DNA sequence: GGCGGCCGCTCTAGAACAGGATGTATATATCTGACACGTGCCTGGAGACTAGGGAGTAATCCCCTTGGCGGTTAAAACGCGGGGGACAG
C-alpha cells in the first residue's frame, strides 16, 4: 500500500505541481483580479468630479 | 308590610352506550380449469467468417454566450384607501 501510494504520489506530484505554478501567484493577487474592472469603475469622469 | 336576591325543584335535552340489522370476511367441501412440467420438435440466434463505413479522435475556425459594466425610464414593492366577495350561517 505504501509503495502503490508513493508511486501515486510521485504521478500526481508532476500535474499538481503544474497547477500550483499557475494558481498560487493568482490566489497572491486580490485587488487585480478585481482591477480589470475596477480601473474602469473608479476611474471615470463623474468619480473624478 | 312589599319587593329583589338566592337557592332548590323540575322540564329539556346533548350525546355516549347497547342491541338489532344486513352485507360482506373467513371455515371447510368440493368442483374445476387453467398452470406449469414434460416431450418433441424445429426455427431463430450464436460461433465463425467476409469486407467497410460512419464515428472517435485530432485539428481548425469562427462564433456566440457570459461577464461586466453606466443609463434611464418601465415597473416591482411598500403603503393608504377602500371595495365588493368567500365563507359562515
Amino acid at each position: 500500500k505504501d509503495e502503490e501510494w508513493r508511486r501515486a504520489q510521485r504521478e500526481w506530484n508532476k500535474v499538481w505541481r503544474e497547477l500550483e505554478q499557475k494558481v498560487f501567484f493568482k490566489s497572491l493577487d486580490h485587488l487585480g483580479l478585481t482591477f480589470k474592472q475596477a480601473d474602469k469603475k473608479l476611474l471615470t469622469t463623474k468619480q473624478l468630479i
